[PDB]
């Protein structure tokens, strides 16, 4: 019982180490010696867990308990094997039977709020963690954690304390070499050094080398020329969100634009097929296809694309739901470079590139990344919107009493119902072509009857009229962005409340992205603006009252913030055709979000920051040609949004310019990004076949 002590003592340390499969060997050795040691199986559960065995982790948590009944621990450690396990229900079963036990076990009480949150339930998992402090007051997990709970509901209680607590607990953390507890994927968000955040993200690269090394991969031998692939670079695509996934809504297309004369492409799946047309689409293009979620050993996983030959692997996840970083760690292929799908550095030494772009990512910042610089020549910023969303290419609209943007008839078959009609007006555009208006008759009245009525759909002239609120009822897959709308849709600022006298601002992030700052410029700019509102998304929905109230103490009179629900992809691409501006989040921009107000013909006001996810939307404005949309500081942010909501010719003119310029500009057309992705591949492999080391390329 105290050699057996001595062994589970340094197994512990072992483990604290990263020496994971040291630490599994002394636990085994401690239950040799001692059978009856609940805390050995339970440390051997966690490390088993740990190491992704969790069937062989459950049983020795179960173990435990029969050894111990009251052994909480075992119970709150066993709730996280069975939330890894997706058995969500078992989940709570155990996080409440170890509160039971132990009502001031503050772990217990985290693990739990952490699954409320996981459900959308914001609300209890700010209670659980509050508990949690509570109980513990240094616990910097339950700390982080609840900051970003509370950034997600936009509470900025005491903000610029709970800001400066978060940086001095990471300084802490990263002083004694401890997991930072702000996630990579959130350290844009808060105020932290460029050093802090590469620190940040160093240490979950760092976390993965030590969960591979029980494995003890021999280096990979790399292929140093395309002899063996008959002159390709073979390039794999190594994803979790090849499905009904931004990402996928971003590049579906490029797998299957590759040139097959050089280029050999294939896509690692890290998830299952989810049943969606994303899947389909990359599943039929790609020159290869693998499930690696159907071979979860990531040794095996890494063997299986090394037998591929890779010789660009790109890593499209980072610190997010489902990556699988062991894989790029045993480095099966001699590059492997960071692409579209996470907005920072890896901070790992395994990755050698980050594809970005010169105003993404501006050399004089090229230390605030792990990675190289890797450009491309316009931005890195890719949409698959011209496939997804062929209908919005064109508008016509109908004449209420003229105005773009009130009532908006989007079809493939659009140009047939209107010459279907009497008297159609067409307006030729303020560009650097033209808007079809109905007149206000019989036609345009059934229109706005449908609307008034929340009625599904109608039929004029023998065409299919479809209410825009509706789009999941007539045909799922089109609201997905799965298929192309078949029917003319209808898409009006009656169906969201919003006036149809006044300029309507857009802003359709998730609200995390807003920051006290940004709610300042934002109230500051709509009391310039008399009439106008803002326009935000219940994303999520019991965020609206922190939002609202900040906004009544900024003297900002009730009535002038408008909320819509989440919408389906299409639907909430179709409804930005309603805005006049979109006013980009300066703290995070939209990305993904950025790309689909612009498809509608939105210009987006931005001010670029310092880390990459900041100064995305400047870098598709400048690649779109709209460098009067960015602005240098908040004051030229707040000029820029007043002049357009207040200069109708200049609205009318730039918004002119972002729908032209939506087709003229590369912003949105994915073959000449595969085909300068394809360039930036070649530079690449030469660079290495040359056998040079990773280096900036400009
Ligand atoms: C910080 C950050 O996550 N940045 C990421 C990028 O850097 C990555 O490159 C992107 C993919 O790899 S994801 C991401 O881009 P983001 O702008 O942040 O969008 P986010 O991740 O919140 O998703 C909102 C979605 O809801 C859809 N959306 C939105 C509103 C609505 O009503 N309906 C709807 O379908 C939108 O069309 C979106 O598809």
């Amino acid at each position: 019982p105290t050699h057996a002590d001595s062994l589970n003592n340094l197994a512990n340390i072992k483990r604290e180490q990263g020496n994971i499969e040291e630490a599994v060997r002394l636990y085994r050795k401690a239950l040799e010696v001692f059978p009856e040691f609940a805390a050995a199986h339970s440390n051997l559960a966690s490390v088993l867990q740990q190491q992704g065995k969790l069937q062989e982790a459950l049983m020795h948590y179960k173990e435990a308990i029969r050894i111990s009944p009251t052994f909480a621990d075992a119970y709150s450690n066993m709730g996280n094997t069975l939330k890894e396990m997706q058995d969500v229900q078992g989940a709570l079963q155990c996080y409440t039977r170890a509160i039971q036990i132990n009502p001031a076990f503050a772990d217990a009480h985290s693990n739990l709020a952490s699954i409320h949150k996981d459900s959308g339930n914001i609300p209890e998992a700010i209670a659980s963690y509050r508990t949690a402090l509570k109980l513990k007051p240094d616990f910097p997990d339950a700390y982080c954690n609840l900051a970003h709970c509370l950034q997600i509901v936009c509470d900025w209680t005491d903000y610029d304390e709970r800001m400066k607590k978060l940086v001095s607990i990471v300084a802490d953390q990263l002083e004694k070499n401890r997991l930072p507890s702000v996630h990579p994927h959130h350290s844009m968000l808060y105020p932290l050094s460029h050093g802090f955040r590469k620190a940040i993200a160093e240490r979950h690269g760092n976390l993965c080398l030590d969960k591979i090394n029980v494995l003890h991969k021999p280096p990979y031998e790399h292929p140093k020329d395309l002899k063996l692939s008959d002159g390709r670079l073979r390039v794999g695509y190594v994803s979790s969100d090849f499905g009904n996934h931004p990402t996928s809504h971003l590049m579906q297309s490029i797998p299957g634009m590759h040139n097959p004369d050089k280029f050999e492409v294939f896509c690692y799946a890290l998830s299952p097929d989810d049943g969606t047309n994303f899947r389909v689409k990359v599943m039929a293009e790609a020159n290869h296809f693998i499930d690696l979620s159907q071979i979860p050993c990531n040794g095996k996983a890494a063997d299986r694309i090394h037998q591929d030959g890779i010789h660009i692997l790109v890593n499209m996840n980072g610190y997010t739901k489902g990556a699988r970083y062991e894989l790029f760690a045993l480095r099966p292929a001699p590059i492997q470079a960071m692409w579209l799908g996470y907005p920072g550095t890896s901070g790992a030494l395994f990755m050698d590139y980050i594809i970005t772009d010169q105003e993404t990512s501006p050399a004089e910042v090229a230390e605030q990344y792990s990675e190289k610089l890797a450009y491309m020549p316009h931005t890195f910023f890719i949409g698959d919107h011209a496939n997804m969303f062929p209908h919005l290419k064109k508008k016509a609209v109908i004449d209420f009493k003229i105005y773009d943007n009130r009532i908006v008839l989007n079809g493939i078959d659009l140009k047939a119902f209107l010459d279907s009609l009497p008297d159609v007006k067409i307006v030729k555009m303020k560009c650097p072509l033209n808007m079809p208006v109905i007149p206000m008759n019989t036609i345009a009245e059934a229109v706005i009857e449908m609307i008034n009525r929340g009625q599904i759909q109608i039929t004029i002239n023998g065409f299919s009229i479809s209410n825009g609120l509706a789009t999941t009822q007539i045909n799922n897959k089109a609201a997905t962005g799965e298929e192309v709308p078949r029917t003319i849709i209808v898409t009006t600022r009656s169906q969201y409340g919003l006036p149809e006298d006044a300029i309507v601002y857009c802003n359709f992030n998730q609200l995390y992205k807003i920051d006290p700052s940004t709610l300042q410029m934002w109230a500051n700019i709509l009391k310039r603006v008399p009439n106008s509102v803002l326009w935000l998304l219940r994303f999520p929905a019991v965020g609206e009252p922190n939002i609202q109230q900040y906004a009544q103490n900024m003297g900002l009179p009730q009535n002038r913030i408008i909320f819509s629900p989440v919408a389906p992809k299409e639907e909430h691409v179709r409804r930005g055709q309603l805005a006049d501006v979109c006013l980009d989040t300066p703290l995070c921009n939209g990305h993904t979000t950025g790309m689909d107000v612009l498809w509608a013909g939105t210009p987006m006001v931005t001010m670029p920051g310092e880390t990459l996810a900041s100064r995305v939307a400047a870098s598709q404005l400048t690649c779109l040609g709209c460098l009067e949309l960015i602005a240098k500081n908040r004051q030229e942010y707040e000029d820029i949004a007043v002049k357009l909501g207040t200069d109708l010719e200049y609205l009318k003119k730039v918004r002119g310019k972002v729908w032209k310029q939506r087709i003229s500009s590369p912003l949105f057309n994915t073959k000449q990004y595969t085909m300068e992705l394809e360039r930036l591949y070649l530079q690449m492999w030469e660079h290495y076949a040359a056998g040079n080391k990773p280096d900036h390329m400009i």
